[PDB]
RNA sequence: CCAGGUCUCUCGUCCGG
């Protein structure tokens, strides 16, 4: 990522755009029942909690471009990854405007609850206005595509979401790029059969977890991994992706049959964003509010890792690589042990900031007792050891419960957190129900019992 | 009165076969 210029958008004929300026998070019934260190993220420049300049902070992530050329380790990685995907027999055809708009097997419909973005947003126009799920009417969309085309600017927003104390003071509020309806539709027409293939095949062939259900997948994962685990964190993954990675991606796409629409990837790489009263231009990087980001980022991870293993270990057989990524998040295995500090080493040379997994001070052996994926741990059931619980820690569930975006949701919300928390075990789950019930509104809530949740789990297998 | 992206999973409401 790398800004290439800002400037009042007035002098370039673009609309001013009024971001909402107030959080929607409000303390919960359970704010004082449970402890927690997190709070709403900074939404504006004029925020009392700020120990630093906002805009400087939120635009700090665009760090520059280490490389641009696809060297020969990347090339082999590309070759190896593309060959795996080839075994999925992915339909390489354009998706029709109807499926792209309304969904097919393996691809949901466009979210009607969200913005349609530029320019529809400066026209007071909405997705619901354009799209009809019932009739599956395409006439209106096609006219808007014909009229406004593709490759439109994005609209920058700051995400309203809980954030820790130090990220509040540091103004590390995260940013959002409202992709345009036109571009979502074009991206799904081109890539829809790709996204569908990935959603239908979470596992070690796609090397992606998109489409999985942790409650069930977790029992599948250890059997898919090779003997020895390794993993690490990135710092600013999207921001740190240099053009070379996007070329390598394009190469994978040519290799599995999407040659004709890799130009869509370039378009993603040069993008104009309108934030508030100005307008910038990033070169490199992929906006996160774009279609397929989630899948493309998982794809890049698979290349990034392959690249580093080939560079670091002479004669490593990639055929014994087993990894599953969900964007930057990854869990990886190999029949003999690999040193992620050494992997993090070579990653320095590609713009990649790789730190011990799980905020640890040091790189340490990754074990089935310490590895985490999608924020959850792995723990065999006590009675059926082949069945593995995805264990999210109560700390996180505690953070969530102390807040709400509408108290009308308390029952749905809390009940959802129970489906996460019982994996921590009967003694810890019951404690949870204690506290929730320690206040009156809690005792209004119908909450499942450990045994109900447990039977449901065993049955779901 | 609204206003804030892409996705996945699940749950709930409701409604169908
Ligand atoms: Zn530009």
């Amino acid at each position: 990522g790398e800004i290439q210029w800002m400037r009042p958008s007035k002098e370039v004929g673009y609309p001013i755009i009024n971001a909402p300026s107030k959080t929607k998070l409000e303390p919960s019934a359970f704010h004082y029942v449970f402890e927690g260190v997190k709070e709403p993220a900074v939404l504006t420049k004029n925020d009392p909690r700020l120990k630093t300049d906002f805009e400087e902070a939120i635009f700090s992530k665009y760090v520059g471009n280490k490389i641009t050329e696809v060297d020969e380790y990347m090339k082999e990685a590309v070759d190896h990854y593309a060959g795996q995907l080839m075994s999925l027999d992915i339909n390489t055809e354009q998706m029709c405007l109807e499926d792209a708009m309304y969904g097919t097997d393996g691809l949901e419909a466009l979210d009607l609850s969200t913005s349609a973005g530029y320019p529809y947003v400066a026209m007071g126009k909405k997705k619901r206005d354009i799209l009809n799920k019932q009739t599956r009417d395409t006439k209106e969309m096609q006219k808007l595509l014909d009229t406004y085309g593709i490759n439109l600017p994005l609209v920058t927003y700051v995400k309203d979401e809980l954030r820790s104390k130090t990220k509040v003071e540091q103004g590390k509020s995260r940013l959002i790029e409202a992709s345009s309806l036109n571009d979502s539709v074009a991206m799904r027409m081109a890539f829809g059969n790709l996204y569908a293939a990935f959603h239908k095949n979470p596992g070690v062939i796609t090397g992606s977890a998109v489409g999985c259900d942790p409650d069930l997948f977790w029992s599948k994962i250890p059997v898919l991994m090779e003997e020895k685990l390794f993993a690490f964190d990135y710092t600013g993954y999207d921001a740190s992706l240099s053009p070379a990675w996007f070329e390598a991606l394009k190469m994978v796409l040519e290799k599995i049959g999407f040659g004709d629409r890799v130009d869509y990837i370039d378009y993603l790489n040069h993008s104009h964003h309108l934030y508030k009263n100005k307008t910038y231009c990033v070169k490199g990087g992929m906006p996160s509010g774009c279609s397929g980001t989630s899948i493309f980022n998982s794809m890049i991870n698979n290349l990034i890792i392959r690249t580093l293993l080939l560079k670091t270990y002479k004669g490593i057989d990639l055929d014994h690589l087993k990894m599953i990524a969900y964007g930057d998040d990854v869990i990886a295995s190999y029949p003999h042990e690999v040193d992620a500090s050494l992997l993090a080493q070579s990653g320095k040379d590609y713009g990649l900031t790789m730190t011990p997994a799980d905020k640890s001070a040091t790189f340490e052996t990754v074990t089935w007792e310490n590895v985490t994926f999608l924020k959850r741990f792995f723990r065999a059931d006590e009675k059926y050891p082949f069945l593995i619980h995805p264990v999210m820690p109560m700390k996180e569930i505690h953070e969530s419960i102390r807040w709400t975006k509408d108290p009308r949701n308390t029952q749905d919300h809390v009940r959802s957190l129970c489906l996460l928390a019982w994996h921590n075990g009967e003694e810890e789950y019951n404690k949870f129900l204690a506290k929730i019930r320690s206040v009156p509104i809690g005792r209004a809530l119908d909450l499942p019992e450990y045994s109900t949740l447990y039977r449901r789990w065993l049955d779901s297998f």
